[PDB]
């Protein structure tokens, strides 16, 4: 889950993990 960072789509922002500011959603 990403708050504190910018990142895709919310569906993205939701499954992505929160690292530097950018949200991953991916592997």
């Amino acid at each position: 889950l990403c708050l504190s960072c910018r990142g895709g789509d919310y569906d993205c922002r939701v499954k992505g993990t929160c690292e530097n500011g950018k949200c991953v959603c991916g592997s």
